[PDB]
């Protein structure tokens, strides 16, 4: 019984953490696609689909949740939407199960006939608030917000602002 | 102190594991690209990338190697190799060391900059048996035998041979 | 004597078959081309080409326009503006006029020599009716509607929105 | 009732023409893919798609098959195999067999669950003697010869050689 | 001692041409990137990038400067920004500076290490004036002006608006 | 009165400069494209598209050729052997002929209507010296020779091989 999520993660929040935990309550492994793997250095996506993975990785790791329990599997976008979830499925292990509140992506798998199950703290407001200098950190796992001080994330976003 | 290995794994054989194992003993986690992540179905790349993750997967939970020492991440090839690193770069967590024996490979990182380490069963010896009903099961670890049975891997490279 | 139109057909409405028998008029044969080939299941493109082929090859038919004259030929976008034309050339039969209404269209076909006439009711009005439920049925040709029906086309628009 | 054949046609043989006849017995309509419609000007595919369609064109017209009964759709090649089956569909109109010898579309077709049927004179031979002043000519219908003459293809093939 | 610079050109203004002269105060040599190489004919990119080798060509010659001072290369524009200096590495001689005023440019050469000059008059502008008839050509070298008249320059962006 | 010649140079030699000199004779300015400017690193093109501007501005520099003689624009391949001129035209100044002893370029510059003359020591040879230790200096003017010793490029041959 293994699950599949979709998401860019940029950066990877609060909300989604809880998200994940969930979705773990009901299925044996949970496939965490980060999309858009391929944009980086941008307003919308600032962070390299590597960092990306490092902020899952000590995210999940910290929050007690084990290894075996998941996959990290960066997905660059394609740009026919007819094709991607075949180019979702080529990249990844068998899945039953589909998470996403992503009309887009709640509609791709439903045509392809699978069950897709919306979800039940946000990157723009987590983005706009390191901008802003508002409060950014509280909206982010500690093992995150540690990761983005490492690589300059928040020094990143504004000069390119 | 985390290290980095390339490869297809077309598919993922005992020396490969072998040479894993090794690795490991030298760094603390592991990083292992798939190569070639967008060619399947064909003589030099019969498994997808999805399967190859399974394969790697399931062959190195089954040798007790916990989940937590490793990232498995499908990386397509790209047009231009003065890129190529970069492209690696991108899709990883940081590291410190790579792996290879692949001359290509070597050359790439080694003028990047980084340390490359040449590891102290090829994948064209086993799709060969596959191909000549030799014996190529016995060149692979058991719980990769069973994904190639699970997804008619040799049944798919006959036809297409 | 063959002319070529260009068109995305997101849906194919009646001022675009009108267009079409008046061009057949002054034409032995007509090379539709479904522009954007490659997008699909977003709000400025939902339809994917081969959805609009069948409803070029229903509608044409249905009206009694013999399939002997014309093409329906889809072609993907590019994103090199000055190779634009030579795709085109490239995809299709000889042709001797252009007919479009589309600036980039006739100045790129009229920079590279071509004779372009820009034709004597448009998807945006249809794929906005669709949305908020006013009359986009009427806008189009029934054999159109019956495709859409078919296809799910509007549950699609609206879960897509 | 819609059968789909796929062939880079190369250029459009006897021995296709006849495959096609004996296809339109079977089925209402035929969905004829021309493959590799992005190479031309090579010893292996010397015409461009749009060469080739009006070869199939003028041909079939010639030998009375109506052109209500197919769909002629240049279809561009794409890198990963595992999504080509998928970027088939989106560029066609739906179809309910598929018919095939070449190992690779006949093992992708039937992998996505379709049925797949081997047809009951080769390109290569044809190109062959085009280059070595053999008997070309009579391997192909008189409408085909007529277009490779009108578009200088022997001259190519020799210059390009 | 070679600096690098990287702009658009759309066209080269008068801006432009005396930040060069300035850059060329320091520097032994200077490559000039052409950047978005691969855009034309749309009106925040209306020329090739031939049309802006010649306008940067004609300009710096009519200004005095030594062809053998710098050197004109096109560059096409990639979908990840965290390749992109390894792009321009890749096209071009090595430089020990990058000129730049775009914070993006500035961003991604500064994160590679390098040191990165903002310089001490707008395409934007000059292509307002174009469109709305205002005074364009007193924002550009006379050269310049010269080249897009041959061109038909402002027929074109007119036509395309 | 503008020429165009078009050559990988995997490294470029003496016969090619001579061959640019005789140009040289009969035009005014001539357009030197680096064709399969994306490829490096391999045994059929070692060095990158920068590297290879350094060996010809170097070499055409140190043989008296002014710089306002020519221009060096570096091109990447594309897939479609149609679109390749076109391809040319939108990255390069205006040509009235095109110099090559390239079948395939000669083909495709004659089909566009261009004037095709070809040229009155080959890369092959310099690179198989390269590798087996054979005299490649001899072959290429010493600014080349020069370059290559700067980058390493026989180091970087030799360990690709
Ligand atoms: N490449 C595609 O055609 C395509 C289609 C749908 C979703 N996606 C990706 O799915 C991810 C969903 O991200 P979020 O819901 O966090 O925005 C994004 O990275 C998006 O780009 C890709
Ligand atoms: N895309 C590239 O330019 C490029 C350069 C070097 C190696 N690779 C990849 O590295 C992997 C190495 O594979 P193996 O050593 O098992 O053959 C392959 O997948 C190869 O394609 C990619
Ligand atoms: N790929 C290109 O560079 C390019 C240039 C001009 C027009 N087109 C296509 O022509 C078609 C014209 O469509 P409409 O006039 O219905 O919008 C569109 O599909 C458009 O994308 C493509
Ligand atoms: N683009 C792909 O991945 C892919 C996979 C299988 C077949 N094809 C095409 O199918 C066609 C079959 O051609 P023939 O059997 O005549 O050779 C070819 O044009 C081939 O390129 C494309
Ligand atoms: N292709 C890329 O990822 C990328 C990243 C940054 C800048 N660029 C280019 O740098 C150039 C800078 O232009 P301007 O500062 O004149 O706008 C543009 O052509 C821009 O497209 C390309
Ligand atoms: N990209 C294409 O379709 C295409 C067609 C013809 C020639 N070329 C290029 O022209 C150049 C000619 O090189 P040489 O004659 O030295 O081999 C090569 O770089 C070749 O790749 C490109």
């Amino acid at each position: 019984m293994r699950g599949l999520l979709v998401g860019r993660m940029q950066p990877f929040h609060r909300g989604a953490l809880q998200v994940i935990k969930s979705i773990l309550e009901e299925v044996d492994e949970l496939i965490i696609c980060i999309g858009s793997a391929q944009l980086s250095h941008s307003i919308r996506d600032p962070f390299t689909a590597g960092e990306r993975v490092m902020m899952l990785t000590k995210a999940l790791s910290e929050n007690g949740i084990p290894a075996s329990r998941y996959y990290i599997i960066p997905v660059q976008d394609i740009e026919c939407n007819a094709l991607w979830v075949g180019h979702i499925k080529m990249l990844t292990p068998p899945f039953d199960r589909v998470y996403s509140g992503n009309p887009l992506v709640q509609r791709l798998f439903s045509e392809d006939g699978y069950e897709v199950t919306a979800p039940p703290y946000s990157g723009t407001e987590v983005r706009r608030r390191m901008l802003d200098d508002g409060d950014w950190r509280s909206l982010l796992p500690e093992s995150v917000v540690e990761v983005i001080d490492e690589i300059n994330g928040v020094e990143r976003i504004k000069h390119l602002a």
